[PDB]
């Protein structure tokens, strides 16, 4: 189900804006300002994916989450608790969650071309070439 | 003490943020292009709020809240589990939170005064300012 | 005498600005923010009047009133002194002050016409095509 | 035929540029403003996908329908002869005609598909996609 | 009678919006960007026409058309069935139509000083201010 | 009371707006865009004071003014019969009545300080800034 | 006839664009700042005035003048020979010419009006508005 | 292969930014501002093509080429060797051009959408979108 | 003389603004927008030269022309009398008279040289820049 | 005395901009650009504060530093004598000032309260959040 | 040497930097703004000359002056210690600075010259026009 | 010979175009975003100078190099094979470049110069002011 799999990325996007917020107040080296700059225009792109999930859901005829309660329940991402971070690591954490939003948005996609849902199927992949171009990226700034 | 009233207010910020969207989203009414556009302005200000609380926090020496996780435990807003609601519903929900915000801003100012904390003064007393031109405009919405 | 015209219209147009203000702080209803924007484009246009019609009788040769004292003695335009308005009572108040700018205008631009005033008519002529688009479209509010 | 699709899409394009202009023109209610500021927004949108549906026509190698007879003539769009309305007609009259709209944009993606035209399906998906987000929020205004 | 000429005015607009999308789409030659883009400007100019006549309509208690079927029953200009044209071509049929809106207008003026309507002449003499510098231009184009 | 302070800085606002409009319209000498121009930005600053003390005073849960009669008796503004000034008789002029304003916005900011009123205090402090800024420079031109 | 007093306007504006230019340059002063600024934008307006006529007179079937020659020939302004000015010289002599032109234009209006050319009309008393409003302007500059 | 197509057309595209370049330096006649312009518009899009051609290949985990050596083995546009060029000529290369182009992108979605691609399908389809609209206007440069 | 070459230049200048205007308004030919456009910047140009060489003079203690009547005296640009053209003539004419002022520019740098004047050489290199540039594309409208 | 304190920090200021020139001219390291640039402005900020601080005093009936060599002669800054920089020396260095002048605008704002100077202390907690939300910053720099 | 000319320039652009703030603070008389705006935007000029002075410097392989210090020791330019100017006094001041600039770009001109350094050449010739264009105005504010 | 100059500049400058996209690509570390910025500002500067010089060319008369071809037999530029650097290695090899370009433009300017050719020599020295200013920049990053 197409609604299964964009209420679980809503509670990501939500979570994932929380997350970024942490590595922008918390980085620490000579680096500062490039992650902090980053890390705000991440956080806005999450904002961004959170409102147009949910009226994508509510565009379905379903009820989006409306809780962070919903969102820590539904959520895959796991919160990031340590308060202090080099560039590195930020990059990494980063990675890692776009990683797996990627894999849900190949998901979603496939959901939507079965189900016949050809909106959905437009906003996956362009979400998709968004993610794949940022992995792509943030892998070069660990090598 | 000033951090710990921050801390709080630095959860309800993030609370209102979803809460602000579900009305966004749930509103019902050939009133639905006003309160869509209106709501999308609250929690973009909150968004904001959320920021600039906790980067005071880092300013004063201390943790900001990093999780959605800590959000709910520290908020004194209850959320919002409904969706769906007409204009008037929405406008009282929010003057109720904006009252709340605005208590809390109010000890917020007088606190950092009795520690000496200028800046933290200046910042509630802005945005004192903000809750109560909208406390004005919000009960006249109700009249 | 085309200045007699313009300097009661001067004297009106202040005093709208004022009204327009009261209609402006003191609407009523979920209705409160689009009335409340519109006042404002109202009384911006009638601050503009105000200058326009004192820098006319200038141009003519003439002194334009310079103190609200003359403005209350010149109006024609009755002063609202209820505090508390619905959107409904608000359109109907502006419309009934338009009919009579329309109608001075009208007469404005016939004065001037036999005067040999060009200039004159074709800023009476031009209000005159404001008045009559609002009116239509505040007529259009009431019914 | 993709082609078949298109042309009597260009109709319903035209024939709902000058149906919005009614509502556009004759909405009453204290609620005109915001009727009269979205029914222009949505007239401008028609006199856009008719011209993109016609050069889209044109791309394809046939020859796009140049005249108000013939948009008559293939148009399924039935035009409205009241020139009088509240909100809530205007609302409900445009959902139905989206309806249509979307139900005959979801025949052009799948048609073209089928005959292996990308350019179209693209253009239909996205056209899609704005009819879906307007269908719902059209919805939210009637409950 | 103003609101005769109006309504007739109104029809060809439209019309002639329908007329130009024709040149617009189906111009040859090496000439092709120059006429493509002028059109574009001439369809919306007449897209502001109809909605402007529409309006005025309106504004003197009447009721604009509202129906292409209206549009086609009123109109004084001949559709255009060709669908393939050279630059040349298209400056003569659009010479050919504001010479005929010139003469309408020309009598619009003339008709609503008569009845005393100060606002429609303003209106009808910048149209003819328009279509007097585009006339003069249109013919130096095919000399 | 800080509403009684907050409402004879309402009338005197609107009474300065009448009076600078007097000084822009009657400037004499080769000076005369410079003041024109200057004159013009500081009427439009006290129609922003006027509005914003309104706004204030009905946050405050009070009855802004609204009637140029109520301005009158409120007034600690002499009103200017002159009708023509040269450029230091302008500058003369305003600054009287600036540093007159000087005095009532310092006391404002007391007697809200005693109320506890931070909004207000905050309010008072920033208009404070822009009269002393704006008094030296007027002590300037006529030095 | 209207041509002919076109085409000694047109001869006007472009000696005048030459004259204000010398004003622009030979300005002497602590002064020279304003009056090198606001002869720049009467200048700009002159070269504006000369390019209106001449295709106003080309829209009359008419040409242009098209040679400096010509405009001197057909200039009712006597061109300044001097090199150095105060600004109270300068607006004398603009005012001066600014009165010429608006009682060619004031002709202008009238003349066109006999003959039913009420386009010419039109840019006529807009031309007149401008002078008049300027002339006004100027005399303060000098009392 | 994906890989393959996309490497090919990142080869295409440099040397097509060259070719039309040469377009842009030689074009001759009345027309050259037209084609000059239009050549500038077009080589733009080509260097936008390059990179975005190279980024896709290097997020697929390949390397893009790198040198005008491996651009020239590479690619599948002759280079044009003439120096002076008619409208009418260089309007013939380019739609040349764009027809291989076209079918190499139709290649590309269909080889993406085998393979699972759906970034490089999206990517695909859009710039088939670009060249189907731009070859339509091509061709009819050429009648 | 430095002086003795901008004095020249500068009446060309004045000469080539009308005579421009000329080639603006009198342009025939399907080709006319493209003409009527670039006339018009290239007039603008000149009116710009115009200015700037004044200064110059001015700048180097000198009266610059002040008159139309010196312009034609010291120009060596031959008046257009003609007020009919095809694209063709008017870029033949432009290129002679851009051809001269080249000549002119090259002298003017020359001379400066000489005389140590760093300032005007750089003032002609920079025009000098501007008018091969024209020149080249003025020659290839012609072949 | 807020004048003893303003004027100190008015050296500071003028000192500080040349100081963090240095830094930026001299920054050395792959992090150039971003010195380079963060350098840029906060020289840009000390030339504000210079006029802002100056300005103050002169409101306040004083006489701001108007030389350099009264700069030097009250500065607290020592001057930087070192003409190269890795980023970690430069934010180490504006550290170190950024913390000397914060404790100098709490004595300002100290001071000037007591005073009774709402102004200066409304421009003292300004800057104090300026500076505090930089110290936070730099601190996250050099971890 | 090129570095010697530019090392004291980079010193005066300083010292001229804090003069001009001293004329911009202190100006008396009606014509306060004109000279405020203006002195504004001439100290505005120094810093930018100041910092593209040490950057040239630098780029030729030396170090530019990085304190106060220096600054005082190496201009040629005295420290104005009055803080009370009318506009006369003010541009007679910048005038003789100006004019000593001057004389050191001509200098600077020469000086690179005949080492071969085209790029200081330029640099100087392009100040060098800047200053004579408002030592020409400012000779004329004073005459 | 100036155009022997060009035209290798003119192959060096496509050749950088693509070098730098191999940068602007292939760089690795958590500097990804500054030199994957910077680079792109590089490379857009050389397809301008690749432009400029082939227009200069042509400008001189002769024909622009308008193949890859020609652009690799006349290059002085070594191509880059690899695909991965570093920050460090990408601004060496940007440097080592740029230090081949200054020395060419440095001939170019000389060159011109004896052939009397003012236009070309303004145009080198101005690319030179450019290298060397990035020279200096880039040297820094490398310290």
């Amino acid at each position: 189900k197409t609604f299964e799999i964009l209420k679980h990325l809503q509670a990501d996007a939500i979570v994932l804006f929380m997350k970024v917020h942490n590595f922008h107040w918390n980085v620490k080296g000579t680096d500062f300002f490039n992650v902090h700059k980053a890390t705000e225009e991440i956080y806005e792109g999450f904002a961004d994916m959170f409102d147009d999930l949910a009226e994508r859901i509510a565009q379905l005829g379903h009820h989006p989450l409306v809780t962070l309660s919903e969102a820590l329940k539904l959520t895959r991402v796991k919160e990031e608790t340590k308060t202090s971070f080099h560039s590195k690591d930020i990059f990494k954490e980063i990675l890692e969650d776009y990683k797996h939003l990627e894999k849900e948005f190949k998901e979603l996609s496939n959901t939507a071309e079965k189900e016949g849902d050809k909106v959905t199927v437009t906003y996956a992949d362009d979400q998709l070439a968004k993610l794949q171009k940022s992995i792509w990226m943030l892998q070069a700034h660990l090598a």
